């Protein structure tokens, strides 16, 4: 039915017009989105429609990649915030990086569900 997984990549990977992609917007959106208690350590938001990022779970804008994963065919503008400070604990500073490439992620029954991070570090 519903996919709470889905839901949950939305909120942690998805900012379909963030503006600024600056420092501070990581420290905003990452406080916003929950990803702060403990501070997340690397986090990526992909920006645009959620169609595009759906359709990497189809031929229509994805391959299958290495173990069970999917790799888009159109590059996406992304936001990395990484963290700097070496505590864990709020508050959390970011450092903002700003991308425009193809992104990995893992589907399920056509929904995105997962980022693989690991290319963005």
């Amino acid at each position: 039915q519903d996919n709470s997984r889905y839901t949950h990549f939305l909120t942690q990977h998805y900012d379909a017009k963030p503006q600024g992609r600056d420092d501070r917007y990581c420290e905003s959106i990452m406080r916003r989105r929950g990803l702060t208690s403990p501070c997340k350590d690397i986090n990526t938001f992909i920006h645009g429609n959620k169609r595009s990022i759906k359709a990497i779970c189809e031929n229509k804008n994805g391959n299958p990649h290495r173990e069970n994963l999917r790799i888009s065919k159109s590059s996406f503008q992304v936001t990395t915030c990484k963290l700097h400070g070496g505590s864990p604990w709020p508050p959390c500073q970011y450092r903002a990086t700003a991308g425009f490439r193809n992104v990995v992620v893992a589907c399920e029954n056509g929904l995105p569900v997962h980022l693989d991070q690991s290319i963005f570090r």
